[PDB]
C-alpha cells in the first residue's frame, strides 16, 4: 500500500469523457510501486486472452519438444470472422508456433480456437493460469461468443491488476523456462494491433511488447504490455475498458491516455 498510487491522476475525469469505466495496474519492477485504478474491477478479456494462450503453449513446449513445429491442418469450417493470417494458410496448414504467432501480433480468430483445443478448451487455459498462481483468470467460451462484454457477467473476464501480475511472472519471472519465456517476450513485441493505444504513449526508443483485445460491443477493449525504458528497469502494465450501452464505441485514444498517466504516475520520464 504504501508505494501504490504515491501520486494521484485524473482518471475519473477521463473516463467520465470516454462514457464509461477505465481499470488501470502498473507496476515499476525495480521499486515495486504501483499506480492503480478500478484495478480489482472485471472486464472482459476479448482477444487479451490470446496472449495467456500463447504462453499456455510455450509452457508445454517444454515437455514437448515437437510441438511447436507440429504442422496443423484446417477446414474452411476452422475460418471464423477475423483470421487473417490463417485464412492465406488454409490450403496448406500452419505449424503450432506460426498459429501462436497469429493470435498474439493479429488477434487471429481461427488460430486462436485451434489453439484452445491443444490445450483442452477455456478450462485448459484457466488450469494453466491457475498453476502460476492466477485465481481471477476465467476464460468460459470459444471464439467468437466471448465477445459479448455482457455488463455484469463474469464469464470471459480478468482485472487488471491479476493480468499484470500474470504477465510479470509469464515475461520477467520464473513461470517460463528461459528460452520459452524470451519466446514469449519476442512475439509480443513483433505485435501489429497495438500502434494506437499502449505504444502510442511509449517512447520510439525503449522496447515494448503489447496484446491487444475489441469486443466490439459495450465499449469494451484492452491492451497490456511490458515496456523497457532505458537505463532503469522494466514496467508492466495493463489497461481495460467498458461501457454500459451496446453500442457504445471503444476509444484507443482513451487508452493510450490512461497509459501516459500511469507511466507519469510511477514518475517515468516519456
Amino acid at each position: 500500500h504504501m508505494l501504490t498510487n504515491l501520486v494521484a491522476e485524473p482518471f475519473a475525469k477521463l473516463e467520465q469523457d470516454f462514457g464509461g469505466s477505465i481499470g488501470v495496474y502498473a507496476m515499476d519492477t525495480g521499486s515495486g510501486a504501483t499506480v492503480s485504478y478500478r484495478a480489482e474491477e472485471r472486464f472482459p478479456l476479448c482477444s487479451s486472452f490470446k496472449g495467456f494462450l500463447a504462453a499456455a503453449v510455450l509452457a508445454r513446449s517444454q515437455q514437448q519438444a515437437g510441438l511447436l513445429d507440429t504442422p496443423i491442418r484446417y477446414g474452411k469450417n476452422a475460418l471464423v470472422p477475423w483470421s487473417p493470417i490463417s485464412e492465406k494458410y488454409l490450403t496448406t496448414g500452419m505449424t503450432v508456433a506460426e498459429l501462436s504467432a497469429a493470435a498474439v501480433q493479429y488477434s487471429d480468430n481461427a488460430a486462436a480456437n485451434l489453439l484452445l483445443k491443444e490445450l483442452g478448451g477455456p478450462a485448459g487455459l484457466t488450469a494453466f493460469m491457475r498453476s502460476i498462481g492466477d485465481t481471477t483468470f476465467r476464460l468460459d467460451r470459444w471464439e467468437l461468443e466471448l465477445n459479448s462484454a455482457i455488463p455484469g457477467d463474469a464469464r470471459d473476464t480478468s482485472s487488471p491488476r491479476a493480468v499484470t501480475e500474470s504477465l510479470q511472472k509469464l515475461t520477467l519471472g520464473s513461470a517460463l523456462a528461459a528460452p520459452q519465456r524470451q519466446q514469449f517476450v519476442d512475439w509480443l513485441k513483433g505485435n501489429t494491433t497495438g500502434n494506437h493505444r499502449i505504444r502510442a504513449a511509449v517512447p520510439a526508443d525503449w522496447a515494448v511488447g503489447d496484446k491487444t483485445g475489441t469486443c466490439g460491443v459495450y465499449g469494451t477493449a484492452n491492451d497490456y504490455a511490458v515496456v523497457w525504458p532505458t537505463g532503469r528497469a522494466p514496467i508492466v502494465l495493463a489497461v481495460y475498458t467498458r461501457a454500459p450501452n451496446k453500442d457504445d464505441k471503444h476509444s484507443e485514444a482513451v487508452i493510450a491516455a490512461a497509459a501516459r498517466l500511469a507511466l507519469e504516475g510511477l514518475g517515468v520520464n516519456g
